C-alpha cells in the first residue's frame, strides 16, 4: 500500500489558492526544493492544475475544500468522545480543555480518583450555548431527562428524576448530575455538564434494580441521545422538556423539604414552571423557588 | 498514565490464573513491579482473587469502556478517508472478513478523473437474509443520494433506473452495488457510488449552479445511506416505491433499454414491487428485472 501524506501534505498547504515559493514549503514539510518538486510533480500526475511561475512558485487557480476525516466525522457525530476508564474527574478533562473543545465532545469512565473500579459510569459532556448564559436554564434539568429516559429505553423503566439534578430509583439517587458553567456578556456560554450512574452495590444501583446493561452500550446511547437532546435545548429552551419533565418527577404532588443556605422550607412540591424553578406549594400558593436542594418528608 | 494497570486487567480477562512470571513476560517486567501493579487494581476496589500456587485472576471478567465498542454503537458504523485511493469499493471489498454493517470509505481520487473534481463514497452492509433480501439495494442507494443533494439545494437531482443520479438528463453519479452471496449464509454488499463535483454526457455539481462542501456532502450520505439501509433491512423495498417515483427522470418517457446483445425500445412507467423497470411497448409493458436504459 503506498503512502500518499507527503504529496497530501503539500496540495492542503496549497489550498488557499494562493502563491507559495518552492523554500515556504520546503519549510515546512522539511525537505529539498527538488522533493518539493517532485512532489508537486505528483500533484500534476494526479490531475491538480498546478501552474509554476519561476519568482512566485506554485499556485492553484481556484481554492480547494478537501477531504477531512475530523471535518467529516464531526457532521456525523456532532462531538468526540475521549475514554479514560480511569481518571480524576470527567468533568475537569473537559474543562481543563476548553480552547479546543467543540458542542458534544464527551468524556467517559469508570472509576473516578477524585466508589470502587467499574461500579459507576461517569460521563461528562460539553456544550457551546450562542446566547449568553441565561440560554442555560434548565440545562440540569435537561440532562436529568434525557439520562432517565434513556435508563427507561434500556428496562430501568421505574426511574424518576429530583429536582434540579439528580436521578432517582425507589426514592433513592440513582445518578447525581453536575454541570458547571461559565460565562461572560457578549461570549457565548460554554457548559460541561457530566453524571455518575451507580451501576453495581440512601443510595441505589442498577443491578439492585434489577437491570443489566453492558457499559458501553449505557455509555454510547447517552452521548447520542444527550447530544440529540441538547440540539433540541438550544434551539427550543426549557418549552419541549416541561411535557416530559413532569411524567418524571419524583416529588411532584408529594411533600418535599427544601433547603437553600441555611434556610428551611416546608411544602408540596408542584413541578416545575416553564423557568425550570421548583413549584412549593404552601397554603394554597404556589411560588417558584430556584436554588436549594429537596427532600422527601 | 495507567495503561500498565489497565492492560493487565484485558489480560485477566479470561477469567484464568496468571503468575507472577507469567504477566512479567507479557508485560516485559519483574514480577515485583507486576505486583506493585495488581496493588494498584486492588487499591481501585477491582476483586482480584489471588490462590497461592495458581496466582491472579479474575472471577468474572470485567468489561472495560472501550472507545471501538462505544463508538459503533453511536454510528452504527466506522469511516475510513483516503483522498487518494484505488477503488473506495475494492478497499471495502478486500476487507469483508472485519466490516461491520454501516461502514464506510471516502475518497476524491480514485487511481484504479482529476484529484478533487469527484466525491468517492462506499458502504458495506450484511442483510441476515440471504441475496434475495437486497432487491432493490441500488435504488435505495439512489433514493438516498438523489435526496440528500436535494435536501441541500440540489433540487432538481433525479435517478435513472437502477443506478444512476442525474441532472438535467446527464449523469450525476454512477452507483456500484457489489453483492456476494451464499445460501443461508448473510449477503455481504460493498455499495458505492461517484458523484461529479466540479468540472456533454457527464455533469457536475458545480456546473448545475449548486455548490456543497463535500465534507459535509460525505457526512451526510453515510448518515442517510446508513439509516435508508436499516429501513430497507427490516422493511424492505416497500417503503421506497413512492420515493422512487418521486425521483425518476426517465417515467412517462421513450427510452432504449440494452441488456446484453439485445436492444429494445418502448415507454418507461417507473418500477414494480421489486424495483424491476416496467417498460411499455405498443401498449403492452412487459417487466424488466436487468440492463440499462437511455432516453431516445
Amino acid at each position: 500500500m503506498k503512502d500518499h501524506t507527503i504529496p497530501l501534505t503539500l496540495i492542503s498547504i496549497l489550498a488557499d489558492g494562493e502563491f507559495h515559493s518552492g523554500e515556504q514549503l520546503g519549510e515546512q514539510l522539511g525537505m529539498s526544493r527538488a522533493a518539493i518538486n517532485k512532489h508537486i510533480q505528483t500533484l500534476r500526475d494526479w490531475g491538480v492544475d498546478v501552474f509554476t511561475v519561476p519568482g512566485k512558485g506554485y499556485s492553484l487557480p481556484e481554492p480547494i475544500h478537501l477531504l477531512d476525516e475530523k471535518k467529516i466525522s464531526q457532521e456525523i457525530d456532532h462531538g468526540r468522545v475521549t475514554v479514560l476508564p480511569v481518571i480524576d474527574s470527567t468533568n475537569q478533562y473537559l474543562l481543563d480543555r476548553l480552547d479546543e473543545l467543540t458542542s458534544g465532545d464527551a468524556c467517559v469512565a469508570e472509576y473516578q480518583q477524585a466508589s470502587p473500579f467499574g461500579a459507576n459510569l461517569y460521563l461528562s459532556m460539553y456544550w457551546r450555548l450562542e446566547q449568553g448564559p441565561a440560554a442555560a436554564i434548565g440545562l440540569s434539568l435537561v440532562i436529568g431527562i434525557v439520562i432517565a429516559e434513556v435508563l427507561q429505553q434500556l428496562g430501568a423503566e421505574q426511574v424518576r428524576v429530583k429536582w434540579p439534578n439528580d436521578i432517582y430509583l425507589q426514592d433513592r439517587k440513582l445518578s447525581g448530575i453536575l454541570v458547571e458553567l461559565t460565562g461572560k456578556t457578549g461570549d457565548a456560554a460554554q457548559i460541561v455538564s457530566g453524571a455518575g450512574i451507580n451501576l453495581v452495590m440512601g443510595w441505589i444501583s442498577l443491578q439492585e434494580a434489577g437491570v443489566v446493561i453492558d457499559r458501553n452500550l449505557l455509555a454510547a446511547r447517552l452521548i447520542k441521545e444527550l447530544r440529540l437532546g441538547l440540539e433540541l435545548f438550544e434551539q427550543e429552551g426549557l418549552a419541549p422538556y416541561l411535557p416530559r419533565w413532569e411524567k418524571l418527577d419524583n416529588f411532584i404532588h408529594r411533600p418535599v423539604k427544601l433547603i437553600i443556605g441555611d434556610k428551611e422550607i416546608y411544602g408540596i412540591s408542584r413541578g416545575i414552571d416553564a423557568q425550570g424553578a421548583l413549584l412549593l406549594e404552601q397554603d394554597g400558593v404556589i411560588k417558584a423557588w430556584v436554588g436549594g436542594e429537596i427532600s422527601l418528608r
